[PDB]
């Protein structure tokens, strides 16, 4: 199993307070941890897979991701009103299938334990995973599918960064 899986659980008590609990596993082994309130997040490699400077850049990218993740949640609230508290789960990663000619990548999002939206990475597009249409789901997808961040930068993170990471460290 040549893969890197990442799990991020975000607990929002309201738009302005989020508590993060996350971790990543490479080849089936725990390798990273995400922990703490938005005001002081700990992001660490459990193994020094990356050198200090390299790690410093990856860490910075994760920090910027969280900042925009939180930003999007506040915008959806601002525009469509969300019912707090709420918990969001992001499960994403990449795998080099044993008999594949290409990496399999994914990013799925659940809200309060139910399917909400998921990324179709190769086309960098988001889809609803819920059975019914909702102002919240629709507006969220509109934002996710609008900007170059929530689309192309994420596609690059999964298809290129994650895959290069697995190829180098596994
Ligand atoms: C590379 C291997 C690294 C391995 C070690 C990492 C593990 C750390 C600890 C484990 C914790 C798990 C949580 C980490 C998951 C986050 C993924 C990181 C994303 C990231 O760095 O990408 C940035 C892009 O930002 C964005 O894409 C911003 C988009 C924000 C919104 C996302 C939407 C989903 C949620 C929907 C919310 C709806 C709410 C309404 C109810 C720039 O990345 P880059 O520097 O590589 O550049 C690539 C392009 N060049
Ligand atoms: C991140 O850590 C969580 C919590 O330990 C892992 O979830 C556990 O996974 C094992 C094996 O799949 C299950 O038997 C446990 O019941 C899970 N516990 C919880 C809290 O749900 C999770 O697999 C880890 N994910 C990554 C990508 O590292
Ligand atoms: C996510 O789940 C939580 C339940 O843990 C929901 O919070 C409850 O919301 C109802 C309706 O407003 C209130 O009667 C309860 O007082 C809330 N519980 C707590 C602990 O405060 C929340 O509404 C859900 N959010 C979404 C978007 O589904
Ligand atoms: C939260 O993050 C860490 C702890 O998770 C804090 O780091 C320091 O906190 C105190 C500073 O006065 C020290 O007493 C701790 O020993 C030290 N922790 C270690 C061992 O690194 C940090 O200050 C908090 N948030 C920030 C970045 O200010």
């Amino acid at each position: 199993l040549q893969r890197l899986h990442m799990l991020q659980i975000s607990y929002f008590r309201d738009p302005y307070h989020v508590w993060y609990q996350g971790n990543a596993s490479l080849g089936g082994h725990l390798t990273h941890v995400l922990e703490g309130p938005d005001t002081n997040t700990t992001i660490i490699q459990l193994q020094p897979l990356q050198e200090p400077e390299s790690w410093a850049r990856t860490q910075s990218g994760l920090q910027s991701y969280l900042l925009q993740f939180h930003g999007l949640v506040r915008l959806v609230h601002q525009e469509r009103t969300l019912a707090f508290p709420l918990t969001i789960r992001c499960f994403l990663g990449c795998e080099l299938p044993p008999e594949g000619s290409r990496a399999h990548v994914f990013f799925e999002v659940a809200v309060n334990g139910s399917s909400f939206v998921s990324f179709r990475p190769e086309r960098a597009l988001w889809q609803a995973d819920t059975q019914v249409t909702s102002g919240v789901v629709t507006f969220t997808l509109q934002q996710l599918n609008a900007y170059n961040r929530t689309r192309y930068e994420l596609r690059e993170f999964l298809e290129d960064t994650c895959v290069q990471y697995v190829q180098k460290h596994i």
